[PDB]
């Protein structure tokens, strides 16, 4: 059972971060048209469609729209990400130029499981279980058949069942729990603050504490200081871990609750 539609394709690589991402194309040599497919660690059940052209990096965001089809800003709708890949194969349609050479993952590489293959092999799964009863081959498909607007609502709380997730805690707390343990760079936890709906990352870096400082915009993505915006605060963790963005550091292990 392969939750992400894209896995059987070769040139996805799941939930990997833009650095290894633009890596991969460089060790293909680059290349005109030279692509790969990625998860988007920002918009759910989305794509990121990484291309080269004039020696020089493109990314594409992808995202799933409420009738299950995908499109890049602007772009037009296709039924999967293999349709979409296929199709920009055949005509740049906005791009800089046409996908040619996949960018395949080199042997013994798989991709990488994400936010959205945990949402639905282990979220989605129960809900499902708890309101069907499905068992088999039946409770899969019923899995992947579930509308963009259930994976959200699982995916917007998903957060509160993480270790990393503090739901009372102050700024001292936070400061004493994190001293009080292992000192190690990128040790974290996130905490709701006073004014709805902000939250507050608290981690460890050069054995300091710091903090920062998340609001969710009026269109309710959640937004770090950099400014980067996400569905969910589990993809802004999730995507910390992987890229600083303003961070003095990548988040690493969790500063567990209870
Ligand atoms: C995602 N992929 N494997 N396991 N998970 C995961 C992590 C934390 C919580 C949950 C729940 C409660 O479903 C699943």
């Amino acid at each position: 059972h392969m939750p992400d539609p894209a896995a059987h394709l070769p040139f996805f690589y799941g939930s990997i971060s833009r650095a290894e991402a633009e890596e991969h194309l460089k060790l293909a040599g680059m290349a005109d048209g030279l692509f790969l497919l990625r998860q988007c660690l920002r918009s759910l059940g989305g794509y990121v469609l990484s291309l080269v052209h004039d020696v020089r990096f493109h990314h594409f965001p992808i995202e799933r729209q409420l009738n299950g089809t995908y499109a890049i800003a602007g772009g037009k709708a296709h039924c999967g990400p293999a349709e979409l890949c296929e199709f920009y194969s055949r005509d740049p349609d906005g791009l800089p130029c046409n996908l040619r050479k996949p960018c395949n993952r080199p042997s013994g590489l798989e991709p990488q499981p994400g936010v959205f293959d945990c949402l639905r092999d282990a979220m989605v799964r129960d809900y499902v279980r708890q309101t069907w009863k499905l068992e088999g081959e039946a409770l899969e498909q019923a899995i992947i058949s579930q509308a963009p607007q259930v994976e959200k609502l699982i995916a917007t709380t998903a957060h509160e069942r993480m270790p990393w997730y503090h739901s009372s805690l102050t700024r001292e707390e936070a400061e004493r729990k994190l001293y009080s343990g292992a000192q190690t760079d990128g040790k974290f936890l996130l905490r709701p603050r006073k004014e709805q709906g902000t939250y507050a990352l608290s981690l460890i870096y050069g054995k300091t504490v710091y903090h920062y400082l998340i609001s969710q915009d009026k269109a309710g993505k959640y937004c770090i200081p950099e400014g980067t915006k996400f569905d969910t605060l589990w993809q802004l963790v999730e995507y910390l871990k992987l890229k600083a963005d303003g961070l003095i550091y990548c988040l690493k292990e969790a500063c567990p609750n209870s």
